[PDB]
Parts: C-alpha cells; structure tokens; sequence
RNA sequence: GCGGAUAUCCGCG
RNA sequence: GCGGAUAUCCGCAC
RNA sequence: CGGAUCCGCAC
RNA sequence: CGCGGAUC
C-alpha cells in the first residue's frame, strides 16, 4: 500500500509540466495584450485562473463584464464580437448565451459575455454568478490546488468529471468546492463512502445534513444545486470509487481504462450463450454540440426502450454511442421472437351496444368471455424486436429528440447479429453486457 | 322465422315422449307401493314430482321424512335401511348424509333421508330444505311444466345447465323459480338480457334489484342464493345468448353444438400460424368424484398459468380435460423461447455490507449500477415454457390440489407439438384457441 | 436543446 | 388504459 | 362430522 | 400457514 507514496506518485501524472504551464502562461499574457486594447472590461475565472486545471486539460475561461442597463442581443451581439476579432482560430457554440470558443497561440480558449451585477441575488442570466465563484475561491483555495488536481484527476480517468451532458459528472468548480469543504483529497474519499442520494453538503455553513436530493449548496448563491447535473449513477459509482480505493488503494485508479477489443467471434458466442437478441439503431449524427446531442441520444435510448418494454420483448439494457458520421442506439432483449397472436380485450358482457361493435369487427379467431369480459385474438404488426423498433421509428420519428429524430426520418437502419460487430460499438457493447475479460 | 313458431317445434325436442313418461309412471308407482308397506312418511321431490324433467333425464327423487328428534346418526342409518330395501339394485352416495341411489323397474332413483321439520327456521342440512323448495314450487308451477323445460332445454344446449361444480351454472330449482317469477320462457330470455352482475331476483318479493353481484333469493330461506355456483363467465355466456336469440331466432339455439373435430395436419398448421407454444400436463386421473375433481383441476390450471405469467413466458390462455383414466392441462404460450440470461437486482449503492456480499457471489459477468442500486446478470433455470412447467410440477406439486397434486407427485408428462395432436383433447384445443369450423 | 411542473388539444380505446 | 402533440412557468449545460 | 374448492380473519 | 364462512 502506502497510500501517501501512491499520492505522490500520482501527482506527476495530473500536475501539468513546466513546458504546459509556461505555454499557456505565454497565451494569457497575449491575450490580455488583445483585450486591454479593445478596452471593455473582463476577469480570468476557472480552472486556469485559480490554477487548478488538470495535466493536459489547458483551456482559458475569459468573461466580459457588461453594464446592469443592457439588453439578451446587445450582449450577444457585442460579446461575440469580440472573440472572433481577438482570437487567432474561432467558431461558436449555442449555450445558456452563444460564447466563442477560439484558440490563441495554440491553446483553447472560452469567451463568456456576461452582466456586471452587484450582489448575487440578481442571477439575471445565470452564468452572471460565475465571476462570483472566482471570488469567494481564490485565496480560500491557495495552498490545495494540488489536491484539487488529485480530485479532478481520480475522476478523470474513470468517466465522471466534467457536468458535461456527454458525462453527468462533476464540475470543476464542485471538486473545488468539495477540497474547500473537506480540506483534501483523501478526507473527501473518505468521507465520500458515505455519501447516500439525501446528502446535502452546505459549504458556506460548514455542515453535512439530509435533503430532499444529493444537494451541494453554491456559496455564492444558496438555492443553487453545484452538483445539479450529477447522474445518480455517477454519484453511485463516485462513492463505490471511494470505498473501494480506501480499502484497497492502487495507483491504477488515476490510470484510464484501455478498451476490451475482442473478435467479432467472441462476441457473436457470448450473444449465442446468452440467447439475447442485441441489435443497433444506427443514423447519421446530426450536425450540433454536445450539450445538444447527448441528452437527445438518452431520450432516443429511453422512447425506444419504453417501446421494447411496452410490446413485450423485456429488453435488458441499452446504450448508445456517437462517432464520426454515424451515431448507434444499442439494445439486448430477452425475447428474439413473440407469438403472432395476442390479446385484444373488449367491453364488459353488459354493455350491449360496444359489445356487438366489438364482434362485429373481422377476425381469424372466434372472441371469448373470461371474467365477465370479452376477449379477442389477433395478429402482430411485427414478430421480432429488430421488425418492432423499424416500425417505430418510422412512425415516431417526432418523438426521439428534435435533431435526432429529424435525422431518422432521413435515414436509419437496424443492424443485428454479425453484421453489427463489424460496426465500431464492440466497447460499448462489452461494457453493456457487463462483459469481463 | 317468427319466434312464436320455434318455441313450439322446440318442444319436441324438450318434453318426454309418450312411452318414457310412462316409463316413469309404472316405476313411480311400484316405488310407493314399496315404501308405503314400510309404513314410513317420505315425499316425492324435483324433477319428476313436479313434472318438469327434460326429455331422456327421467330420475325419481323420493325425500325420506324422518322426526326431528333423530340423530344425524339415527335418520342416518335408517334412511339407508329403507334405500337400500325398497330399489331393485343399489349403489351408496356420500354428498350431505350418505343416502341410496338405485333403480326401480329400470328407472334411476334417488332415496335420501332427511328431517321432517315444521319451520324453515332451524335449517340443518342443505337436505332440509328440499322438501320445502318443492313445497314451495308445486302448484306455482302448474301451468307452466313446459315452459320450465323450455329453459332447460336451452341451457342444457348450450352447455350451461347444471349447478354441479363440472359446469357451473343454472340448478333445475333455479329455472322453476324464474320461470314463476318472470312467468314463462321468453319473458324470462327477454328480461334476461339487461341482467348484470349485480343483479338480486327476490321471487318472494317479486322484485328485481341491485345488490353486490348476482344472487338469487330463495323464496323458502332468503338469506340463500338459489345461483350461489352459477360463474360469472356462464352468467355472461347467457346474458348474451338471450340477446342473441331475440334478435334473430332459431331451433339451432335448442340443439347441441357438435365438436368441431380436426385433422392432426389442420391443427398443426395452426399452432403454426399463430407461433405459439402449446403444450399439456397429462397425468393419470384421480379416484373421486367430479366436484373434487374440477375445482382442483381449475385450481391446478390456474396455479401453472400463474407460475407461467410470473416466469415471463405470456400465457394466452389455459383449458382441462378429463378422459376415462388420464387428465390434461392445457397452455397457449405466447414465447416459445425466452433468453438464458436475465436482470437480479440487488442492494441500493449505500449499503455497503449488502452489496460486499452480493458482489462476491460468482458470476460470468461484471454487475452494475442503474438508478443507484446494484444488478447482475444471472442464468436461467429454464429457457422454454414446457422445461419451465416440468421444472414446476415437480417441485410444487403440493400447491396443485390435494387429490390432484398427489397424482402428479407420482407422474406427470409434457405433450407437445407433433405429439400432442394425436392425444384426446383436438376438441378443447380449438375451443380454447378459438378456431372457426 | 434536454428534464421537471402546470394548462390544453389529437389518437387507440 | 396508454400513445403521441402544443403553450406558460421552472431547472440544467458555462 | 366422508371430501374438495373458493372468500374473509390473524399472521 | 392455519381458522371461520360460503359452494356442489
Ligand atoms: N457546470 C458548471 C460549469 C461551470 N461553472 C462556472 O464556470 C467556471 C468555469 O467553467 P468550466 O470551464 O466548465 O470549469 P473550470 O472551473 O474552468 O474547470 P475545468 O476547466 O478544468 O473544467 C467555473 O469555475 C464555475 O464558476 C459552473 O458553475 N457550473
Ligand atoms: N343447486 C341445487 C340443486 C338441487 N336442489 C334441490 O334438489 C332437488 C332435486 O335435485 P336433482 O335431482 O339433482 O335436480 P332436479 O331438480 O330433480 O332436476 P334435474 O335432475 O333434471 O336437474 C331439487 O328439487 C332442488 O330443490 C337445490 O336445492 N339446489
Ligand atoms: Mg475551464
Ligand atoms: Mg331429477
């Protein structure tokens, strides 16, 4: 063991070197040469500012400060004027408020436009409470900037940083607000182990108490969730994570997991042992952010699932994964093949009147009473999962996210058996199927 | 073809003819004489004695009328004195006290002692009341015989007729008392149709109300329900025939429904078709009576139907039947085939000592998390519906009922497919899957 | 964009 | 029983 | 009191 | 499970 050896250890694998350091250090002085030029007002916050970022995650978050008397499209306006003619590399990205998102001298950089704003029970735009946060941490937190790296690092490499839709994890700014709130990485792990889906931890009163949700209270502002867009899963993973290094420590949990990569032949035998019918959704990617793809992918997963469920091929799990061009939603039933016959039901033998309605109507198969109830058989639309979800899809294209569903009413495809392992998803299959190696 | 018409043609379907009435009448008289030199007090009951037996049902019921300071031990054992001495060959029954069936110069009789009793007060036996139902009934009846044997006729058709727990439906009692109430067949069929499974037919009173489900009064202790074993499903079947009928008339409603009938190959094709499982439990046939049997039969179908709705395989529907020697339950399943792995379920993340155990536990695939608590996969016992039952019987033959459990604790089978069409149940597999002729 | 809550419409019953 | 659709208020993505 | 089923009650 | 009631 050693846990203290493994720390050390592990701090030259998330601490930035000197050559990283000095080359951002060389792009924030010539940024604000650019700045101080064009004359408005700005601050560096996050995890550049407050030095904390993480071994080679280097971006800049650079807000502009604009006047109380202003109005949604003179800050839209104004502000993304400015990244572009102060940035060498530009583009755009569609959040709370449209913010450039360029490169200067080789290093990502964010540029937020936001209000100036007094106190901060004002919240005009949302991300007006971001200075804010800069404010209250530096100085609080000099002295445990490598112990939010350690943090952030230990998350890193097991999937659950960043707030992110892609992750559902936790934000920079919440792994420094919890080694504010517990004054080390170690004594958050440890404390973390118990950690239940009630616990609210209020930094700004120093106390741990039971909720209503996983609350973390904003010092900056009190009825504001840091931890808002952190998945249950995530927590859930986060605090086995937690449990399971103390108890046995390793250098290995600061290491990323390196795919499972198997045959397609190995594949097709665990789906042969395990009698499943896996089958993939496949579309193109539309063209948007993450922010904006992500969630819609977990509704697309969701509806189709709830379909699975709902017409009885009890489905098992499901997945998804975005690539290049294609995106895949990703599924595994229990059942490959339903009966062509079902159930009908009709009215109660009482009511004469929706009763000679309901016999009226052509069948292959005289109805029945069973319990005081007339009962009917008749024939599925579809017999298998994979005939079930292209019906489906063609008919509740709408209903699958905006972008997404669009992007199915031009095209999709259902891939099954091995003619899918030939599609790059075998990872995420492996991972979905709980498969070990 | 004008209903008033068919009514008539239908008698001759339903009233005794000549030579078997007299059949009866020789056999009626030879009886009193019998018992009249015995010098005990009896009265002749049902069927005959008010002249309402159907056509080739012809059985004598003569009531025993001992003093009521007997002993369920005393009117016993002289009852079965003068049974036993009075018919030509004689078999005993056991149902309230043991009594004596028979024959009288080849007409089928039944000799039962009972208590004389002045009031219908102090009942003590469902024997008791006979006397006074027929009491009741003579008199009320004259005039109408064949209005009654009218109604039995069209139930008797349509398999409904029988209180006996093999059919669940109307008693003979019960047809004269709606004939008296309603006054003739017709006035009976055409009210008959707004009958709901709440209505009360208080004869005494004369009034028609709403109660908690289906029950008819008996006019001699009105805290009895004279349909008290009439099902819900054949209360419907006749609520229905009735309207049917009215609508549109016919002789076919008084003549049985001849079985369907098959070939092996037709059948097969079917089951095809409709992509279905359909498989039976055959076992030899308990040694008692039919209402132990059929309750128990029922229960056993409903137990194995249950266990196969709880297990994932989607039953459609389930039927029996009981040959000479063997008996059969009957299943359509809608999943020929389900998948060998399946989802558990476990500990909530938090609870560390839980989950430690139930991560142990060996299994061929990595666990995980989903809305905070832990799941694994695990392997099924049985795969298909006919493994699941043989699995079931075996185990929980207890659950299936007393006499018939016992049997299948000794043998039981699963007939399916190609197999089971050469069996003796192609008539209750069609009725049962419903297929048109 | 996504999720929740409130209000309202369409459909298979 | 659900399966969709539409508006307003809320919350999240920085 | 020979019997089996069903519903209510306390578990 | 066990008891009570109803059912044929
Ligand atoms: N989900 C988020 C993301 C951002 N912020 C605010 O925006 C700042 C910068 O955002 P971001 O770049 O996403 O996080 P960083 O703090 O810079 O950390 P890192 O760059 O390593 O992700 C944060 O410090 C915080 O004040 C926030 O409150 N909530
Ligand atoms: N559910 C029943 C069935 C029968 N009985 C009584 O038992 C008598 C005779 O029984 P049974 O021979 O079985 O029927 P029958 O009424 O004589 O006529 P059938 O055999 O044609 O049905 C009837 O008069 C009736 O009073 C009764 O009280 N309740
Ligand atoms: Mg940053
Ligand atoms: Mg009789």
């Amino acid at each position: 063991m050693k846990v203290e050896e493994i720390l050390e250890k592990a701090l030259e694998l998330v601490i930035p070197d000197e050559e990283e350091v000095r080359k951002g250090r060389e792009a924030e002085e010539e940024l604000r040469r650019r700045l101080d030029e064009l004359g408005v007002e700005y601050v560096f916050v996050g995890s550049y500012a407050r030095n904390t970022w993480l071994k080679g995650s280097l971006e800049i978050d650079v807000f502009l400060l604009f006047p109380e008397e202003f109005s949604k499209e003179e800050l839209r306006e104004r502000g993304l004027e400015i990244g572009k003619a102060v940035l060498d590399s530009y583009e755009i990205r569609y959040a709370e408020h449209p913010y450039v998102h360029g490169v200067v001298k080789g290093v990502e950089v964010d540029v937020v436009p936001c209000y100036k704003l007094k106190e901060p029970k004002n919240i005009k735009s949302a991300v007006d409470r971001t200075p804010f946060h800069h404010k209250w941490l530096e100085g609080r937190i000099k002295g445990k900037e490598n112990e939010v790296r350690l943090l952030k690092g230990f998350l890193k490499a097991n999937g659950i940083y960043g707030a992110e839709y892609k992750v559902r994890g936790f934000s920079g700014y919440l792994c420094e607000l919890l080694i504010v709130f517990y004054g080390s990485f170690l004594e958050t792990v440890k404390n973390a182990r118990r950690w239940t889906r009630r616990t609210v931890i209020d930094v700004a009163k120093g106390e741990v108490r039971k909720g209503e949700e996983f609350f973390v209270v904003d010092p900056v502002d009190e009825k504001r969730n840091v931890a808002a867009n952190l998945s249950l899963d995530n927590l859930a993973r986060f605090v086995h994570l937690c449990r399971e290094f103390m108890e046995a420590p390793s250098l290995g949990f600061f290491k990323p997991k390196h795919p499972l990569e198997i045959e397609p032949e190995r594949l097709r035998k665990i789906v042969e042992e395990r009698g499943t019918a896996v089958f993939a959704v496949k579309f193109r990617k539309p063209d948007i952010v993450d922010d904006n793809l992500y969630p819609q992918l977990e509704r697309a997963s969701r509806k189709i699932f709830e379909f699975l469920e709902r017409e009885n091929f009890m489905p098992l799990r499901s997945a998804f994964k975005a690539s290049e061009e294609f995106c895949y939603l990703l599924f595994e039933c229990q059942i490959k093949e339903i009966s062509r016959v079902f159930r009908r039901m009709g009215p109660q033998f009482e009511d004469e009147r929706n009763v000679k309605k309901f016999l009226s109507r052509n069948r292959a198969f005289r109805p029945f009473i069973e319990n005081g109830r007339w009962w009917a058989f008749e024939m599925r639309k579809f017999t298998t999962p994979e005939e079930g979800v292209r019906s489906y899809a063609s008919t509740h294209w709408h209903t699958l996210g905006k972008n997404v569903g669009e992007s199915i009413r031009e095209y999709f495809e259902i891939i099954s058996g091995e003619k899918l392992f030939k599609e790059p998803v075998t990872a995420e299959l492996c991972e979905m199927m709980g498969v070990k190696d």
